[PDB]
């Protein structure tokens, strides 16, 4: 099913703020090489697709990418079958897709000087860091090392070339300033539901505190969990007894209070371990990970939440990887979404597209 | 008319090479923060999508960003009206939009350690260069000044910061593997015809000598012209009698003459000025670079080419800026580029 009719589609820039470099720009001097010397820089913007459908039904759905990836994900698997975007404008959704600062589209800051340096200041890291190949094999759980895959898996098994080049490094922005712009995003929207991925799940429960038009949630597999300040519960180290997870973010109770009021959804897919897996850091790193975001969604229930954990293989899909999305049974996957969407009311009505 | 019926879409990555760091991976290892040792990395890989229409007529266009940008340029404005992506599947072309290595989507080649650098080797420079809002505002002609609009300008006047939000930095990744990049898409679409701008342009040109399925360019604004190795013209300095432009790029004539096997139009919008302009740097510029392209385009056709430069104003149309292609006339820049495509039979199956 390839088809699409769209309404319209277009893309933008949002967010972000400006840098200058000392002194003033003289049209007369030789331009090239560009100097910092007058300058002004935008820095930390976000890049926007959006595609509607005719006669869109329901919120707008707003597909934000994990770690190091961009909106690709959501618009082909690696082996070239459709992604969400084309399922849900397909399925009458206006889709909102981001690269959001510091990844694709997006800006990454940095100047006429080392990486990421304005004069003396730095905006970031000029020291990057990047997952290899082996690395994101086993963050990913293709299999427990890297060139091995789990039997059942749903990987595209043959094209781990395509998979593996979508992904990269991210500068150092500060995390509040990606909550910015894509608050800003979803200001202009209206009403909407996020439906985020690895490392964009925190940062999209922090948007929904900050936005009332968050109107829903659906993270798959979040890498960090979020806790009230004062309250993050006790989380066992790892099988290794000297890593731990990643550090739970904690915010104000009175903004996790609105984490309450709209349906969360965090979605797992396969073979992460019941028992402490020594052997296999990355395996054992997403058992406590799971743990620690059960605890996080208990939390929110008993503030009166709609928070629910969805292990993929409790509803009969096997062998999902960290990016069910774009997994061999991707479609199954959707329609789990779609479910999510119908239960909580988030595909009725006539809806118009506005940004 | 924003409406689009799309048969497919979607996007893929394309080209690109590995690099490995030292050691072996342990799985058992804590594998945050990450790691180079028994690492392999996918470098200078190119992002593309890809929209085709019900019925496709014609070739294929393959819509390639300018220097610092990346393909949002062709899907829409700064104020939001629909770019040529949206006009030529209209127009009922299969478009194809890439992010080039470096840019955008592509790879950006950086590891753990300073910017660019795995172990010991230099991979890309940690090093970076960027435009200014400044810089651009003038290398764009939307004045002769920051801040300034030449009073016929087709700029859309209010979305500036829409429109410098999307300029970045490149890496410097090498024109070689940029090419070659592209050179392995045009493989897998088959015969096409290359939309380039500014940047692009001699890089498309080059592709298209190592390209039989390039059936034609359009390459808007042009930045560095190409020449047969040793015949390269003299060309004047800038008014400030010590700024030069961009050195030609040189390639063997055998290679060179191949760019006479297919047409090709250089694109020109307006407030290039005919005198020397000591005053305006990035004006005197356009004014040689030009120039210089317009010798570049009378070896081709010395070679028996069908090469030609359209100035927008000689068709009528007054005001453009360095993007001709998301100006307010846009709509009449994309009309010159179909009558390019049936003048040549390319909007035919
Ligand atoms: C890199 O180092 C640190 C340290 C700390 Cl404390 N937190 C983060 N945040 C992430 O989500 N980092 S991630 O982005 O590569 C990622 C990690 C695990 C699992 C998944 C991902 C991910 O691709 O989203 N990264
Ligand atoms: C920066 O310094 C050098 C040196 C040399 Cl030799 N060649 C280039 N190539 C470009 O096209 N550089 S550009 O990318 O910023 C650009 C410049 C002028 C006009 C237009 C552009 C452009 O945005 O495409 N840049």
């Amino acid at each position: 099913k390839r088809k699409v009719v769209l309404a319209e589609q277009g893309s933008f820039y949002i967010g972000g703020r400006t840098v200058t470099g000392p002194g003033k720009f003289d049209p007369s001097k030789p331009v090239i090489p560009y100097s910092n010397e007058g300058a002004t820089f935008y820095i930390n913007q976000m890049y926007v697709n959006f595609q509607a459908p005719v006669r869109p039904r329901g919120l707008p759905l707003v597909f934000w990418h994990g770690g190091g990836l961009t909106g690709h994900i959501w618009e082909s698997t690696p082996d070239g079958r459709p992604g969400f975007q084309t399922l849900f404008v397909q399925d009458r959704h206006t889709v909102y897709t981001i690269d959001q600062p510091g990844r694709g589209r997006g800006n990454i800051p940095t100047f006429n000087g080392p990486f990421g340096q304005l004069e003396e200041e730095s905006i970031v890291n000029t020291v990057t860091g990047n997952s290899s190949k082996e690395g994101a094999w086993v963050r990913d759980r293709l299999g427990p090392a890297p060139g091995q895959f789990f039997e059942n898996s749903q990987f595209p098994r043959g094209y781990e070339d395509n998979y593996f080049k979508e992904m990269g490094f991210s500068p150092s922005i500060s995390s509040d300033e990606i909550v910015d712009a894509v608050v800003k995003l979803v200001t202009h929207i209206g009403p909407c539901v996020l439906v985020t991925h690895s490392a964009s799940g925190v940062l999209g429960m922090r948007v929904a505190t900050h936005a009332k038009n968050v109107r829903g949630i659906v993270a798959y597999e979040p890498a960090t969990s979020i806790f009230p300040k004062g309250k993050v519960p006790e989380i066992p180290p790892l099988a290794d007894k000297k890593s731990q997870i990643f550090p739970p973010f904690e915010i104000q109770e009175s903004y996790f209070k609105k984490l309450a009021k709209i349906p969360i959804q965090f979605v797992f897919g396969d073979n992460i371990p019941k028992n402490p897996k020594s052997a296999y850091w990355f395996l054992d790193w997403w058992r406590v990970t799971r743990y620690a975001h059960s605890l996080s969604l208990e939390a929110i229930n008993k503030l009166g939440g709609q928070a629910s954990l969805l292990d993929l293989p409790t509803a009969g899909l096997r062998g999902n990887t960290h990016f069910p999305f774009t997994d061999r049974n991707n479609v199954q996957v959707a329609s789990l979404l779609s479910d999510f969407l119908g239960k909580h009311g988030l595909d009725q009505n006539e809806s118009l597209e506005h940004h």
